[PDB]
């Protein structure tokens, strides 16, 4: 534990089905006001924050070529409750023989106290996580 | 609600042709000394800065296989008027059937007041600033 | 000037064989306590750190399809002197036309004084340091 608000949650291996964020420990972090509610991060005070997140996709051979992987970081203010696209990226893996497609999103944003941030993916069934650090989501107060 | 120099500009949808950075946007930034001139960021004081940027490429089927996507972050010091390769990455999509190839660049650098930073791409025809959060460029003073 | 611990080492072109981190100056960093020993970064004090790294892979035509590129950032505490995956990602280039697959890893972690951090890759044969800004590794104290 230390100064400024901070969070660094990680995927859930046993949650084989969806993308659930957990407060584990190597240093998976979550303190100084920041809390995890409804699988989302909640900022404490007003200020500039650094938001980042990565997800790894994995597949055993392509179906056809109509496959698209997406990762996004939306911001939900308390006034409204809509998921405005802060950081978004897309990937088209296609076109034994496995395939892997990682995605990283990073950026600095001005956040207001009470805000709710989240990181979602469209195809949580390719979501790879057969190892520590292959998918995470975090933020820090600057 | 702020203090250190900071910038987080984004692509321009209507600039269908080139990569133009904009700031007059809700969750976008550009303040505390940092200004956007000639489509480039300009640092205020001397110090360590975090520079990041992402771009998303999109295509509708490959031409052949001789296609290379590149994203770079160069530095230009006032006196020495010359681009310095700070962050660079390359991608080869190729080898009906669309393709999405994102690229993220991040790093911490010591900058001198008056410096001019920029983020460029070689094939602005493959640029895909479709939805929000897809293509951006920012920096922050640590 | 600045005063928190910081490091931003880069690949070694002439080290044609392995991934060697170098710190001369500039446009890379390594100061304020942080040192580079045994090709690894060593933290000075206890606190939250931002760790990032990127590597670029390059190839001249695929062998078959059984090729996997990996980049990882392991930790090593004073107590248990063994690695600890902090950030890991994988990529599969294959599904004489060349190819380019970059990988970026970023995250915030709580580090204890005396810790040793490193960034490794499984196939240092494609590790592409032909240009500047293509392969780097750094950290900063928040």
């Amino acid at each position: 534990p230390s100064d400024m608000p901070v969070a660094h949650v990680v995927a859930n291996p046993q949650a084989e089905g969806q993308l659930q964020w957990l407060n584990r420990r190597a240093n998976a972090l979550l303190a100084n006001g920041v809390e995890l509610r409804d699988n989302q991060l909640v900022v404490p005070s007003e200020g500039l924050y650094l938001i980042y997140s990565q997800v790894l996709f994995s597949g055993q051979g392509c179906p056809s070529t109509h496959v698209l992987l997406t990762h996004t970081i939306s911001r939900i203010t308390p006034a409204i409750n809509r998921p405005v696209n802060l950081l978004s990226a897309i990937r088209s893996p296609c076109q034994a023989n496995p395939w892997y497609e990682p995605i990283y999103l990073g950026g600095v944003f001005q956040l207001e106290p009470g805000d709710r941030l989240s990181a979602e993916i469209n195809r949580p069934d390719y979501l790879d996580f057969a190892e520590s650090g292959q998918v995470y989501f975090g933020i820090i107060a600057l």
